[PDB]
């Protein structure tokens, strides 16, 4: 028991989720751009080889993100299912006794900085140019590890609460700043990646700084307390049961992109990483949308399930779908009426726009199904009992993908990259159909 600050715990929703959402859309939308506008930069004052250094040197700050992120969600969906149900102290507690095995881990990497580094680095594509890149990449941010944790945990729980508002800022200002500390380092100086990477960590830094005010400083949102507050909770078994399926997620896409990544060293040493590199932001940037929507309900389908108004839940988690689906036939059609001008990005042959965009075509009439297929991942998510969500995940990103890729390149094609897919997600998708008539519950109302 606490005081709701200005927790909109009012259930004003259904502009719970239009205000919920957009700052979301916003800040990461951002961010997206500070890629984009940093790595446009390393396309200079380095070529294409530091390019990949990044990318492959990627993975391994998804390693880390993966962990800390159940460690954020984890806390996002404890602390939703204990307001509402409105425990408002275990929450405090909670908070802080992830902010533990954070502040453990945050040393886990800053050791192995100064360890597993090269070691597994050089393990797979070392180019002797862009060993180097990655390893000038790596290095920093692993010193380093700890404003990056922190601020991907307060980030998660800032939302967890409420403050999609002061999530934006959580984003915007990192952002901003390392524009701004990228030109100063990268071209500004010559401290390259090398460089680019300790401005990404003044990034980090400056930000954590403030997530302390909005926890310390008139502590807002909600229960939040620093002296003894937090120990070592038998809640930590808690949320990494929550977490379990969270950064599985990730290690499933990064320990699999390791892969693909290093397997397109063998072949094109660095053309074709930063093409892996391209492709991705294009991926991820018109996710958002998707993601948003998302995390504007990642709390609010959390406060109502408590033991508040399971009436107005199933209200969200209808429009949640609802909305996620118009822009599932959206991202769908512009992703392949216009696979033509972002493949003018892409502009080389006529054959770079041909089987170029041949993948790029039918390999996504499947993305006006991913909609409903994402979102129930946050409503077994914020609904702590991921157990089925884990159930899901393992289903989309190994399990039915892999076994599909293997099962057409053991002699089928490049179409092994391409039926390996549309058809793989479907599966998952009536699967996901399954996993909620599962439950007449989640969705007691149509
Ligand atoms: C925007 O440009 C960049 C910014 C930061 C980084 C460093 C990568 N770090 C591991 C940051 C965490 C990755 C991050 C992304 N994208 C991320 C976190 C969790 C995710 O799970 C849904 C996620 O989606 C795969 C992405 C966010 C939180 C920054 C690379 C960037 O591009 C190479």
């Amino acid at each position: 028991q606490k005081q709701q600050s200005e927790r909109l715990g009012t259930e004003a929703i259904p502009k719970l989720l239009r205000s919920l959402s957009i700052p979301a859309m916003i800040g990461m939308f951002v961010m997206a751009l500070y890629n984009v506008v940093d790595t446009i930069f390393i396309s200079y004052a380095v070529g294409i080889e530091g390019v990949a250094g990044v990318t492959i040197a990627f993975p391994i700050m998804m390693i880390m993100m993966s962990m800390a992120g159940a460690l954020g969600i984890g806390g996002a969906s404890v602390i939703s299912r204990r307001l509402g149900e409105r425990r408002g102290e275990e929450a405090n507690q909670v908070f802080g006794n992830i902010l533990t095995v954070i502040l453990v881990l945050s040393v886990i990497g800053f050791i192995s900085a100064f360890t597993l580094l090269g070691p597994a680095l050089q393990l797979f594509g070392a180019t002797s140019v862009t060993q180097g890149y990655a390893t000038d990449y790596l290095f920093p941010i692993l010193l380093g590890s700890i404003f990056f944790f922190f601020a991907f945990a307060a980030n998660n729980i800032i939302r967890s609460e409420g403050n999609a508002t002061f999530a934006m800022v959580t984003m915007i200002v990192p952002a901003v700043l390392n524009i701004l500390l990228d030109v100063l380092f990268i071209f500004g100086l010559n401290m390259g990646v090398l460089g680019a990477s300790i401005a990404t960590v003044i990034a980090q830094a400056s930000v954590t700084g403030l997530v302390l005010r909005y926890f310390l400083t008139g502590k807002s949102t909600l229960s939040l307390h620093w002296s003894d507050l937090r120990m070592k909770g038998s809640v930590i078994k808690e949320v990494c049961l929550v977490g379990l399926p969270a950064f599985v997620q990730q290690s499933s896409a990064s320990l699999m992109m390791i892969a693909i990544n290093s397997m397109l060293l063998r072949f094109g040493s660095d053309f074709y990483v930063g093409v892996f590199g391209l492709v991705q932001r294009i991926m991820m940037f018109v996710m958002m949308p998707m993601m948003g929507i998302m995390q504007a309900m990642q709390p609010i389908v959390g406060y109502n399930y408590g033991a508040k108004q399971y009436s107005r839940l199933r209200e969200t988690v209808m429009l949640g779908f609802k909305v996620a689906t118009i822009f599932s036939i959206g991202i769908f059609a512009l992703l392949m009426l216009f696979p033509e001008a972002l493949l003018r990005v892409f502009t080389a042959d006529r054959e770079v726009i041909q089987a170029g965009v041949s993948a790029m075509h039918i390999l996504f009439c499947v993305t006006f199904l991913i909609g409903a297929q994402i979102v129930a991942g946050g409503l077994y998510q914020s609904l702590g009992k991921p157990k089925q969500a884990l159930i899901l995940s393992l289903s989309r990103q190994i399990i039915f993908l892999i076994p599909l890729v293997l099962i057409l390149p053991h002699i089928f094609g490049l179409s092994g990259v391409w039926w390996a897919f549309p058809i793989a997600d479907v599966l998952s998708f009536i699967l996901t159909v399954v996993l909620l008539y599962r439950d007449r519950n989640v969705f007691f109302l149509k």
